[PDB]
């Protein structure tokens, strides 16, 4: 029930897959990978 890495999402309401530590970015409005 989440978006994969690189999937376009919202920075304020990020809903990426937390299992792989994925967060939404505000510059490209997609799922970015931290580290």
């Amino acid at each position: 029930e989440c978006l994969g890495f690189g999937k376009g999402c919202n920075p304020s309401n990020d809903q990426c897959c937390k299992s792989s530590n994925l967060v939404c970015s505000r510059k490209h409005a997609w799922c970015k990978y931290e580290i």
